[PDB]
């Protein structure tokens, strides 16, 4: 599985039948169809005590991992019930500024998309959570090309060290609060992971307001390799999946 012509998203179903399930992600968010739900509570992002450990290239993206042995970085409120712990955050981008996001807004595609992954602590470990319908909460943030995101530079600068698959590097004292937009207005629907196993255990929280990054920032992302060290170089670009059918599900808005 990958994003190539032969192992791309159109092929995942072979291996992962759930690929053509009822609550697959990503999706196109029709803003005219989204339902304003007044019963929706404000998001509660507590990341002041966040502990980042490292960054690694897993061959499909680069993940910044956090210490989730305690309620240090959590997400609550909104459409959620109980506390969700931050375990990792990563991105999805394109070969061009014209594509890269997972989710689309009225068919519009962004440069990239940030996923902050949290797991329902009632289930004890990530592993068990991914086996429940209310197992995960993923915070989705759109990235547009414009002005630099100061808070993102610490990450861009470390990319050289994890160019190939299986590389990792210590990445302590990184504050995720620097990647958040000003407003926390969101869209929410019941979905799945956007990559295999594509388990349907995610509660998506898509922020309305995108953050901007400079052309130079996103460009460094495109210098990554899907391949392992000493193998033919395959640039890590377009690690996104085509939008899926909403199939009855309803997209709710907090605004
Ligand atoms: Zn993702």
């Amino acid at each position: 599985w990958g994003y190539g012509k032969h192992n791309g998203p159109e092929h995942w179903h072979k291996d992962f039948p759930i690929a053509k399930g009822e609550r697959q992600s990503p999706v196109d968010i029709d803003t005219h169809t989204a339902k304003y739900d007044p019963s929706l509570k404000p998001l509660s992002v507590s990341y002041d005590q966040a502990t980042s450990l490292r960054i690694l290239n897993n061959g499909h993206a680069f993940n910044v991992e956090f210490d989730d042995s305690q309620d240090k970085a959590v997400l609550k409120g909104g459409p959620l019930d109980g506390t969700y712990r931050l375990i990792q955050f990563h991105f999805h981008w394109g070969s061009l500024d014209g594509q890269g996001s997972e989710h689309t807004v009225d068919k519009k595609k962004y440069a990239a998309e940030l996923h902050l992954v949290h797991w329902n602590t009632k289930y004890g470990d990530f592993g068990k959570a991914v086996q429940q319908p209310d197992g995960l909460a993923v915070l989705g943030i759109f990235l547009k090309v414009g002005s630099a995101k100061p808070g993102l530079q610490k990450v861009v600068d470390v990319l050289d060290s994890i160019k190939t698959k299986g590389k990792s590097a210590d990445f302590t004292n990184f504050d995720p609060r620097g990647l958040l937009p000003e407003s926390l207005d969101y869209w929410t629907y019941p979905g799945s992971l956007v990559t295999p196993p594509l388990l349907e255990c995610v509660t998506w929280i898509v922020l309305k307001e995108p953050i901007s990054v400079s052309s130079e920032q996103v460009l460094k992302f495109r210098k990554l390799n899907f391949n392992g060290e000493g193998e033919p170089e395959e640039l890590m670009v377009d690690n996104w999946r085509p939008a899926q059918p909403l199939k009855n599900r309803q997209i709710k808005a907090s605004f």
